[PDB]
């Protein structure tokens, strides 16, 4: 129970492969996702080699404790994976074919810049630490890298699950470390966001703009202020389903922009009333009539500007 | 231990059976449900066979570690099942009768299209991976497939728990995989939804329609706007108890439709007031009188259209 | 390590007893409760018998692995109990006295029909599966069935903890199953509900009825509508602390009834205003004066009707 | 591996000691707190005695499985403690000095009568069950009872951690049980409650009292009703951070009292308006002028009465 | 399996090192953070010495149970760390090089005085208890102390991860304890707080100040009261994401100060109206005109005073 000895002075290549069985619980706020998959490992151990003609069997099955197995770990995991060894098969040349079924909560940062029209690249980093006898290098066996067709992630479209074939070999605490990158590309299902958040938020804003077709300050105050309270409720609802980003998000920009539109509408409503009391409604009517065109035009213009800056 | 050797070149049939003891925690947002059940397994191992006459005993009881047991796993589970082996009995012909009691959180997608008048088909997928010595095929023993009469799922009616007798045999990572489908059919108890969400949401909408029997713009603004705020509160309450679907739900359609009715009511209230100020209330009175009939008629019409499209 | 052999052809009686140490976490929505208790088990194993005179000792102490112990399980538990064996004592006749301390989350449905003036019967079902050698039957040893005096359940009064002495013996998967019923009777502490939810909800309803002593439609709309928003807030607060029941609850009935009172008050307020505008306030004043008596009388009458139907 | 034999007919005294390392997660609603501490145990086992001269060593170190250790449990815990044995030392006379580091979620009821100006006495109950060979009695070794200086409980001031030196010896299931009481005295940090809940709640109430300096019923309705909605929001916020008590709390009393003040203010506002419409404002002005003095005086008076009844 | 014997009378130096792999879940309310890191331990055990010539290997690999490993614990952890031993290597002199990968929830108090423009010093305390044979002293091996470049903490900037090289050696329960301090310095990413909470909270306050450009008491009441309700919503949203501190926070001060500004605005609105009714609007106009300048000036002044007191 030690690493296999090298024939010359070559590092031990451990061929890896992750096959996704179940994908679930993508927490946007925590930037984590739960995964249930197969982990396949393959290496050459010449000490386990046998003659197939004399043995009578073409493959030998071993228990994990009986043979040497590379200590393969995941970098971006909360806790160590819950694994159950499925099978260990040894071919006559000494090539081990290890398979285990694992479940782990993976930590992968998300880019909310384009939310809810955003795409993500979820990562799963495989790692091996080189032993004192010899160095261990990871490899990708594309034949054993894939996903089940049933694999569904609620509110997401699963594009592809590939692996960066070239490992990131580096020094860590005076020992070699071979790191592999498994990438799960996903795109957000933005459909629900339109009738649930986008359109209701636009309607309450358009309702506040009816104050531009009214001279009643008491009714105008009620219109602009109440709809602002509805927008504050909408802002709270959205910001709780998202983490605190050091960058501006597309939704964050719009929500903040809408706050300015309510503030400027309050100013207009205040100015309109002040001029009516000061016995000059001709100045107020012209401002109110201008606002009827200005508010939707500037809103459409600014939205085009924002959409261009983000997409 | 190792798999039992085949007499000819036949695959090993492992007869299965799931008997539900407890069903609980159906998370709609997570599309998961917790289950506590019996898992019965039966296979022929000729190496364990004995003569009942000289043994003196008709059945031999073994501990799990003593004999070979097929590695039976669940496909759609978050983590590996928590199992406690109940009994292992061996008949004289070598037929093993294994029984275990398990508990597992099962991942099964739900169809919210008809919510809260929806029915679901919960799945439990049993799976076995074929070994190098011989292939393992799963079978359904209908005698050991059932459920306890006490089995209750909060807010759901349990119809039936059956199994698709024919297994889905397929190739996975260069090995045969035998997959069985256990189906738990349930229907939602929609009763509570009527006095808690449906009727209160209709009442607040009918209260907004009283603005069609009033000329006071200040009172009308207060009526339509405040009731809209109540509907926004109701929308938030409903959408949090449901996951983000790429398709339209029945409740989602109604909620969204009601938003249009509030918006058009605001427009009516705005138009009515604008005409009263412009000294033409005959035009306003006729629009307001038409709305008294139009709003309930178009609402009833659209609801019939929606109910037909969904049911 | 097999069951004790029968002297004749009698089943093995395993005397049980549950002594509650701690009762906590009664989740109304989940219909679950956490329990920490002692589980006492007693059976006759003649193979363990000894002469007290020759042995010099009255009782022999064994480790769980050394002797045969019946596989006692709980039916209505989420996961298998966390148990620590306290003591195993054997008397000279071969009678084993087993004791363990366990902790388990128990699933017991609750009847919310009379909430918050409801009483519950929490269940703990003990079960044993008969082995092939002989049948195992459960029994109640009332001496070892009880509870600690400190045992407290937050917001509940603990009446009694008894056991149904006669077991439910039945056939399951071609084997005998002996099931015992341990009942924990509790009654809800309804005190808090009066100053926190009942009285504040009645006050906001009485505030809406002040519109019957006002002719100002603008003020009346504000009165009835705002108080309705407060009642919607109260409805949301209550319904979240309760699960979705297929039956009507006492609180559910009142909340729904109060919604009708707000709707009819809106109708009255609308009718009153319509008649004032139509230049016939004598008709409006008489309706408004009638409502001053009708609303509290019909409310008190309907509450008496509801209380009678539920209690 | 059995209890040490008595020299005469004396019970075995097991000297205990708890040294708090970390105190955290005091859940007020659940009435639980998490603790990380050292558990020291000391007893005399003459079978383990040795001559220091012949042995060459003054102290013998044993592994838990090698020697007999008393089964010490905690009464008021959710689940059995997570313990790691630190050290087991045996002096030449046979005195064992056991030490372990544990972590456990402790259930201790809290008295919310004086909340948020309340003090609590958290309990940790140590217990031992007497074996058949001899009786086990617990003792307090004050030298090994203490706490770390860094020990902090968020929003609480830690006064003292002492132990009731005299154990509660009692009979349970025909066996002796020795119970010890470890008391952790804490007092609530009420500072935050003043600018966050107390003062904002008083301000909204004083804002409602401005209706006593106004004749506008429409403005008065808006004043008293809106501020009541703010108080309902405050009531919901407070009651969620507290469990449902069968007794009245200090905060509960104030919140409920404030509801009466809003109701009486609505009555005043209603009466004032009714008299203005009935063409008798001299009666209304006198009532309104009286209320300007009555409301703050009766509020201050009732608060003094309440503070006296609770403190 | 006992500590290594000293050559003279020197304490055993155990060289430590923590290398952060993943940093996540910084709960502000709980004052906890989750960490996934490498724990390296190195000590001299002369009993494990070997001749590389005779053994055939330059470095001997052992399993944890085979050799003596110092009982290294963390002080400020909720529960004992979840560790997986990576490697144990022994050089021919007997120097052990232990490595494990751990995951633990660390308890570290935070200073919210400057929130959300605050910086924190997270602590990780390593500790060893001296055995009876010899004393164990901890040391820092700066070569094995570091962090991964990918290490990200959501909403935080990771400055440095260093260790206090000099251990805190002290007496505890009559035994020596060597304590090391690993410090993770972080600074809050305050960006999000500006468009999400700061600016929307300032806008609603400026909207309330429009009442200084209006004589309509009914509109003014609606303005100041509704915006106060929005500020109460904002206060609740902020205070839930923060724990109850016995000290004043920067955000806590501003929120509380804003409450005074709303109260004084209500007083102004009340005074203005009272004077208009008392037929003296010249006194009211002058107060209202003064408030137009006073409110923004005093607000800016007080904010400068607060920012100076906190920064
Ligand atoms: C209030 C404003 C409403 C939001 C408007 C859409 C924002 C936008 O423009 O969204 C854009 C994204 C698509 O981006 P993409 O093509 O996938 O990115 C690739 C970008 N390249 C080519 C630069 C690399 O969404 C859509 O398909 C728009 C559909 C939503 C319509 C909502 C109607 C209301
Ligand atoms: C606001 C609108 C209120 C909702 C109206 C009910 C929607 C509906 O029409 O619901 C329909 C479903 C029943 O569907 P099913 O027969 O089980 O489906 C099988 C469909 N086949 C035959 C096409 C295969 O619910 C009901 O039994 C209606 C009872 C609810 C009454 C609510 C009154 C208010
Ligand atoms: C607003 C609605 C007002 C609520 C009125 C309480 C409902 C009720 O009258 O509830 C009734 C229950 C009592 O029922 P029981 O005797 O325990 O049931 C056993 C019934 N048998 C014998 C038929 C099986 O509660 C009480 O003792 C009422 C005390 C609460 C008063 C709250 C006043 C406000
Ligand atoms: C609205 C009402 C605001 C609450 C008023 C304080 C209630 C009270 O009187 O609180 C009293 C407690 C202190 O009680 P104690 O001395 O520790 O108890 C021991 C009791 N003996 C001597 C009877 C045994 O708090 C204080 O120190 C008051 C500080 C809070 C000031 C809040 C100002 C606003
Ligand atoms: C309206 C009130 C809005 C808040 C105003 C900022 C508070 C402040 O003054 O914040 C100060 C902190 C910086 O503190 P520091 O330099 O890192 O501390 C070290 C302190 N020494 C030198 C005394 C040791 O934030 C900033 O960089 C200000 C950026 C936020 C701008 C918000 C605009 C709105
Ligand atoms: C406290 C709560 C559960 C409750 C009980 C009884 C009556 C009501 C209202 C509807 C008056 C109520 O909300
Ligand atoms: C974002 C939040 C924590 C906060 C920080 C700083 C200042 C304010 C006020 C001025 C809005 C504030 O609420
Ligand atoms: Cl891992
Ligand atoms: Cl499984
Ligand atoms: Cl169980
Ligand atoms: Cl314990
Ligand atoms: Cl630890
Ligand atoms: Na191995
Ligand atoms: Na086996
Ligand atoms: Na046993
Ligand atoms: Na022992
Ligand atoms: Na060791
Ligand atoms: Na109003």
């Amino acid at each position: 129970v030690s690493p296999p000895p090298p024939i010359a002075d070559e590092p031990l290549t451990v061929n890896t492969g992750i096959y996704l069985i179940e994908c679930y619980s993508l927490d946007d706020k925590a930037e984590t996702f739960k995964v249930n998959a197969f982990l396949s490992l393959s290496w050459k151990d010449r000490r386990l080699a046998f003659d197939p003609v004399r043995s009578g069997v073409r493959v030998k099955t071993y228990e994990p404790e009986a043979i040497w197995i590379p200590e393969i770990r995941f970098v971006n995991v909360e806790n160590a994976r819950d694994a159950d060894v499925v099978d260990i098969s040894v071919s006559p040349d000494g090539t081990v074919q290890y398979l285990e079924r694992f479940s782990a909560r993976v930590l992968s940062p998300l880019d909310f810049r384009r939310y809810p029209f955003d795409s993500q690249t979820l990562h799963i980093y495989l790692i091996v630490r080189s032993v004192d006898t010899r160095n261990i290098v990871l490899a990708v066996d594309l034949e054993k890298v894939g996903k089940n067709d049933d694999v569904f992630l609620t509110g997401w479209d699963i594009e592809s699950f590939t692996a960066v074939v070239k490992p990131a070999n580096f020094a860590l605490e005076d020992r070699l470390e071979s790191k592999l990158d498994y990438q799960l590309r996903i795109s957000r299902q933005y459909f629900s966001y339109i009738p649930n958040i986008i359109l209701p938020m636009l309607f309450i804003l358009f309702i506040s703009w009816t104050a531009f077709w009214s001279t009643s300050y008491e009714a105008n105050v009620t219109l602009v202020v109440s709809t602002l309270i509805a927008h504050i409720a909408a802002n709270i609802l959205v910001e709780t389903n998202l983490p605190k980003t050091p960058y501006m998000t597309y939704t964050g920009a719009i929500i903040f922009m809408i706050y300015l539109f309510y503030f400027v509408a309050v100013i207009e409503v205040t100015v309109q009333h002040y001029l009516k009391v000061e016995s000059q409604p001709a100045r107020a009517a012209s401002i109110t009539r201008a606002s009827r065109i200005a508010f939707p035009v500037v809103f459409l213009l600014a939205n085009i500007i924002l959409a261009f800056l983000f997409f």
